[PDB]
């Protein structure tokens, strides 16, 4: 009945944004707040007495809530295939969230080139994309699932910032971002800007 | 009916001690193999990664014997502090490695960030634990093990601290599935390398 969100004032949280279109996805309705730079970090979540952090954490206690707005697979192992994406993207990639961080998504891009590490991280996500969606798929899993975000933005990181992205993964990312909630976002995003800096 | 879990060669990686000590604690057999990410566990046709996923998939497969709490907001705190300790704490994990906890201590001080890591361990163990607790959660839960480890980091290698946190971790590692991933170690030196 009472959920509050939690982000970063600048928006460029990548977790935060997940949450958000979760629940935008599932129709849960709830207010939005920012905060400047037993939870560390945005996004936070209130749902009455209760506050939760760590973006996956969240989506899974937003699904076992409302269990009949699944925004990931219905097949159990596709299921844990989804979580298995979601978790990697989480902590794998190192070199390239830190090269390559939000920012260039939302302001501008990074002049340098990749690191050999930087390189080695993109080719194994091109590398992990194709493979999950080969035989143009629309969606990783079939339908839609909060997963397809997460891996958009993580494409976005390269596209964005002008680094060189296969034809294919770039027509993935952009339709994935075309999707009304992540919109939805863009657009909070330059509002949110304007009212919460006086 | 056939599970088969891959671990490093070394028998060093939390997220494979994890799943390990997850699957013995629900019982499940399952066949082991090192190699040379980890973890992988198999499923009859079916290989999946990542340990967080492995277990929510162990869970989703046996809902009886569980490993996360029954309430569902304390849950979600198992899942927090799951994945917090996942991805935080970044400046201990590099400086304090599991070959502190199973081989050799290191003797290079801890750096600036690496006290300050230590120190929002030590803030979210002594919170979580609030007066007498035995586990995190009231019953057993793998989220213990996962924090047991963590504070193994800084304990076994010899580092300050709280007295209340080393009777937690080891109690927790006095626990039977975390004693049969520490003799499997050593068990699979005579095997493994011929």
């Amino acid at each position: 009945e009472y959920f509050k969100l939690y982000t970063d004032s600048q928006f460029l949280s990548p977790y935060a944004f997940t949450v958000f279109v979760g629940l935008h996805e599932k129709q849960i309705p709830f207010e939005i707040a920012a905060i400047d730079l037993l939870t560390a970090k945005v996004p936070v979540l209130e749902h009455n007495d209760f506050a939760l952090s760590e973006s996956s954490a969240i989506l899974e206690y937003l699904e076992e809530l409302y269990p009949d707005t699944a925004i990931y697979p219905k097949d159990i192992q596709a299921r844990a295939r989804a979580r298995q994406i979601q978790a990697w993207l989480r902590s794998d990639l190192v070199a390239l969230r830190t090269e390559r961080p939000t920012d260039v998504i939302f302001i501008q891009p990074k002049s340098t080139p990749l690191s050999e590490e930087g390189k080695k991280a993109a080719e194994k996500l091109f590398f992990v994309a194709e493979k999950l969606l080969a035989s143009d798929a629309e969606f990783l899993f079939g339908s839609w699932s909060i997963v397809d975000a997460e891996l958009a933005l993580m494409l976005q990181r390269l596209i964005q910032n002008g680094d060189a992205v296969s034809e294919r993964l770039k027509n993935y990312a952009l339709q994935q971002w075309q999707r009304p909630s992540v919109q939805k976002w863009l657009a909070l995003r330059h509002k949110a800007e304007n009212l919460y800096f006086q």
